Formats: C-alpha cells, sequence, structure tokens
C-alpha cells in the first residue's frame, strides 16, 4: 500500500515512530524485493532479542541487495550487529576507488563506530572497515595517501587524546595495521611506505621552516626573503630537490622540490604561505600552506563540494564549480591548491564592476554586453551553482573578500569558517546571493538572469535525488572535530535534510527554489 512507500521515502535519519516500525516489520516479507526498504527494516528489527536478530539476518541474505549509497547508513553509530556491519563493507566493496574515495573522508571518522578490540587483535563477508580501507589502499596510491593523512591528524588528535583515549588509541592502531599491511605486500605496496614517510618528513621540515622564518620581528619583504633564502640551501632545508613524492595534497602529482625564490607569505595574520612546487615534467603546483589553524571544517566542505560536482557532472551538468584540494596535513597545519583568480572585493574596487572587469579581460563585439559568450555561460552556471550548494551546506559569512572570480568568469567560494546555518550576524538570508552577483549577469531584466534561475532549478533537483547519499556522510560526521558540527551534533544531519525540501515534489521543489530567489534578490533593495 501508499502508506508503506511513503515509509521507505524517508531520508535515512527520519526516525521513525513505533507505529510505523511495528508497520515495516509486518509487511517485512513482502518488501524483500525493495531495494529501498532495507534499511528502513534493519532500523526496526530488535537486535537485543536473539529470535528477531536471528531472522532478520536470514532476511538481509535473501534481501535484495542494497546500493553503496544507502550502505554507508549502516556504518554509522545506530548499528552495532558485526553482521550488519560486514554487509555495509560488503556492499561497500561494489563501488570503484573513484566512488570509494568521495566517501573516504566520512570512512575514516566511521571507524570510532567499529570494534576497536577487532582492529588491536588484526596486529602482530569476512572484512570489517579498517581491514577493508587497508586492503584498497594496498591497491591504490592515491587512497593509501588520504588514507595515511585523514588517520594521522586523527592520530594527533590532542582533543581526543584528553576526551575519548580509547578512540586515540583505536587510531594509533589503525596506523599500525596500515604499515603493517604495507611490509607484508608486495615490492609496489612496500614501497608506498617509504613514500608515505618522505612527505611525512617534508611535511616536518616546512613546519620547521615557517617557523624559522617567524623567530625574528621583520617586514614582509625581509619574511619572504628569509623564507627564500631557507628553501635555496637544499643542503640544510633540503625542499627545494626530493626524489620525486607524491605530493600530499594531490598525489597523482609527483613533486620535484618547492621553488625558492617565487615563494612568499600572504598579507593575512597567520602569514600562510604560497609556494610553488616544481612537478616532476618541469610544471609549476601553486599551493598555501596554513600554520596555526585547522583545515578540518574546509577540508570536509571542499570534500562535499567536489562530490556534489561529480554528481551534478554524472548527470551532464558541468556548472564550472572549483572544488579546490584542500588537506589538513595535522590538526595545526594544511595545504590548500591555490587558484589564481581574483577576489569579488578587490573586483570593484579596481574595476568597479563584475561586468566591467569581464569586458576588461574577456571582451567580444557582439557578446553579452560586449562580454565573451563562453565567459558569460561559465559565470552564469557557477553563480547558479554554488548559489544552490552554499544554501544547502548553510554558508555563513559571506563577503566579497571570500567570493572569487577567474578571467575566463569562474566565480567561486572560500573559507567555510561558518556553515550549517551558523553565521556572526543574527537572521541570515536562507539564500546566499548579493547584488555584485546579480548585476554581474545584466540584472534582473537579462536573459542571463532566466538562464540563472533554470540553473538553479535543475541544479537543486539533480542534488535532491543525491539527498540519501549527501545525509549519510553527514551522518558519519556528527561525532568528528569540526567546529559547526561540533556545537550541535544531534541536529546537524536535519540542518542539511531541510535545505532539501523532500517533503516537497519536484514541481512543487522548482517553485519554492524560485520563490526563494525572488525573496532574497527583492531583499537587496531596502
Ligand atoms: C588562509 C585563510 C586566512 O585561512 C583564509 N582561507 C582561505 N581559503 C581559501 C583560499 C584560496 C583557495 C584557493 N585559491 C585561492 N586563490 C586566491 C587568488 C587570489 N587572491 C586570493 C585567493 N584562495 C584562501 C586565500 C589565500 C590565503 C590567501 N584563503
Ligand atoms: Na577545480
Amino acid at each position: 500500500r501508499d502508506q508503506l512507500n511513503i515509509i521507505v521515502s524517508y531520508p535515512p535519519t527520519k526516525q521513525l515512530t513505533y507505529e510505523e516500525q511495528d508497520l515495516v516489520w509486518k509487511f517485512r516479507y513482502y518488501l524483500t524485493n525493495q531495494e529501498k526498504a532495507l534499511t528502513k527494516f534493519l532500523k526496526c528489527v530488535n537486535w537485543d532479542l536473539p529470535q528477531e536478530a536471528k531472522q532478520a539476518l536470514e532476511l538481509l541474505g535473501k534481501w535484495k541487495p542494497m546500493d553503496v549509497e544507502d550502505s554507508l547508513e549502516l556504518l554509522s553509530s545506530h548499528y552495532t550487529n558485526p553482521t550488519v556491519r560486514r554487509y555495509a563493507v560488503a556492499r561497500l566493496r561494489q563501488a570503484d576507488d573513484e566512488d570509494l574515495l568521495m566517501y573516504l573522508l566520512q570512512l575514516v571518522q566511521a571507524l570510532k563506530y567499529e570494534n576497536f578490540d577487532d582492529i588491536k587483535n588484526g596486529l602482530e563477508l569476512e572484512q570489517d572497515l579498517c581491514t577493508f580501507l587497508i586492503s584498497r589502499a594496498c591497491k591504490n596510491s592515491t587512497l593509501a595517501n588520504y588514507l595515511y593523512w585523514y588517520v594521522i591528524v586523527e592520530c594527533e588528535d590532542q582533543d581526543t587524546q584528553q576526551r575519548d583515549p580509547k578512540t586515540h588509541e583505536m587510531y594509533l592502531n589503525v596506523m599500525r595495521r596500515f604499515s603493517q599491511a604495507l611490509l607484508k605486500g608486495d615490492k609496489s605496496v612496500r614501497v608506498m611506505r617509504s613514500l608515505l614517510a618522505a612527505q611525512q618528513t617534508f611535511v616536518d621540515r616546512l613546519v620547521h621552516l615557517m617557523k624559522a622564518v617567524q623567530r625574528e620581528s621583520g617586514n614582509r619583504k625581509k619574511k619572504n626573503e628569509r623564507l627564500q633564502a631557507l628553501l635555496g640551501d637544499n643542503e640544510k632545508m633540503n625542499l627545494s630537490d626530493v626524489e620525486l613524492i607524491p605530493l600530499p595534497l594531490e598525489p597523482q602529482v609527483k613533486i620535484r622540490g618547492i621553488i625558492p625564490e617565487t615563494a612568499t607569505l600572504f598579507k593575512s595574520a597567520l602569514m600562510p604561505a604560497q609556494l610553488f612546487f616544481k612537478t616532476e615534467d618541469g610544471g609549476k603546483y601553486p599551493v598555501i600552506f596554513k600554520h596555526g589553524d585547522d583545515l578540518r571544517q574546509d577540508q570536509l566542505i571542499l570534500q562535499i563540494i567536489s562530490l556534489m560536482d561529480k554528481l551534478l557532472r554524472k548527470e551532464n551538468l558541468d556548472l564550472k564549480l572549483t572544488p579546490y584540494k584542500v588537506l589538513a596535513t595535522s590538526t595545526k597545519h594544511g595545504f590548500m591548491q591555490f587558484i589564481q583568480s581574483v577576489p569579488v572585493a578587490e573586483v570593484l574596487d579596481t574595476e568597479g564592476s563584475i561586468q566591467n572587469f569581464f569586458r576588461k579581460y574577456a571582451p567580444s563585439e557582439n557578446g553579452p554586453n560586449g562580454i565573451s559568450a563562453e565567459v558569460m555561460d561559465t559565470y552564469v552556471k557557477s553563480c547558479a551553482g554554488y548559489c544552490v550548494i552554499t544554501y544547502i551546506l548553510g554558508v555563513g559569512d559571506r563577503h566579497l573578500d571570500n567570493l572569487l572570480l577567474t578571467k575566463t568568469g569562474k566565480l567561486f567560494h572560500i573559507d567555510f569558517g561558518y556553515i550549517l546555518g551558523r553565521d556572526p550576524k543574527p537572521l541570515p538570508p536562507p539564500m546566499k546571493l548579493n547584488k555584485e552577483m546579480v548585476e554581474g549577469m545584466g540584472g534582473t531584466q537579462s536573459e542571463q538572469y532566466q538562464e540563472f534561475r533554470k540553473q538553479c532549478y535543475t541544479a537543486f533537483l539533480h542534488l535532491r535525488r543525491y539527498s540519501n547519499l549527501i545525509l549519510n556522510l553527514f551522518s558519519l560526521m556528527v561525532d568528528a572535530n569540526i567546529p559547526d558540527i561540533a556545537l550541535e551534533p544531534d541536529k546537524t544531519v536535519k540542518k542539511v535534510q531541510d535545505k532539501f525540501r523532500l517533503d516537497l515534489s519536484d514541481e512543487e521543489a522548482v517553485h519554492y527554489m524560485q520563490s526563494l530567489i525572488d525573496e532574497s534578490v527583492h531583499a537587496l533593495f531596502a
């Protein structure tokens, strides 16, 4: 009946009532070939009663196997049954590394829901999350790299060390188990350990270099010259000439070192560094090296933006997004991929507007407002894409210093210090959209505006379809040391859930999205 289809449609986090539980339970045998009924059914099971547990796992066997997207729910805190947890890993094994990599950050966090004793006893349908992740890491260099940096930061975490010494020791063990597996492997596998160790030394030497620059009082010019001098002496610092190691930030990129003479410090409180990595093929890879600050909140947000971009691209909707790489190398430092762009604040300061800026660096006679057709389409798509993504992620503290623009027309957001409905000012707008963006398209009477609205609807409807995956991924982050999560862990997933408005139809959703843009665009006139 229809009452069953309304119950299975529920978000992964929607808590079923006792009345709703005993209903799914009664009709369990009639739901066995319904893929999206299994999670709802496993919720209903009295995992304490042996006869119920027994019949439930019998049903788990004969049940239509679930999607990887839905399987992520089985790895959360709500599940403790070892069979249900091995089943979750068994479905997760069906995913390819490309997908697995998209979920890895949350999978490292999901280890704190695993059996700590099994992880320990492994030192010196049958695989747990630890064995599975190490297994996959041994076969894929990229995966091994992120499993290393994700676990090392959780080991380093001093807040976990004191608050949960049990979880801290579990991660030390995950690292020991990983190191053990690497040494028991093939020629290819055994060299991954020395590669991870070489990058760890590299980062340690870079951390020391940043400190060597700050030991003094000096002009930014003098500090820049102190950075350049220290990077130049490869005999002492060994940072300008290294055996081609993976770049922790993007391991597919193999680096020779940092170019000494082009390295500088940013005009910013913690003076992060701009460093150019010499890649194996003579190319340059610019990075931001941030010290004395925690990148984990940005690292999560950029990981979700990347996922959202891949999902949209999958549905043949490339909205020209900039999911720049963010990697924390400690709870105190890390890397960000430097993107050549200009903050919108500076766009207004130097050129007066986004339109002027575009007319200057990308003109064309009969193009929209004398601007390149390609640059304008890129701008409309990226605006729409970010308007929707920042709306869902509840990104606050939006100002024109953390809104960046490229000369190719790419608009994007940076610095995700405020997320999930948090903002320095009270009553913040739900739709993160300003008059500078709107004026960039050519105002509300422009064909570009209608196109922007259209792209906002398309993105929303496609992202709404992946609500199960996104909410499951957030549910694995509830107990992570992410400031804006740690504030209200118990309320985190619902904050994301409510933005999808999964209560509304596709037609109803586009009207709500349509009204939200209007209510925001008319609020810009007060
Ligand atoms: C580091 C922080 C004080 O915590 C703020 N957070 C943050 N987050 C991301 C970026 C970033 C990321 C990627 N590309 C660029 N490019 C550009 C291109 C041109 N002018 C600016 C940025 N900037 C940045 C900006 C760099 C530090 C100056 N800051
Ligand atoms: Na990008």
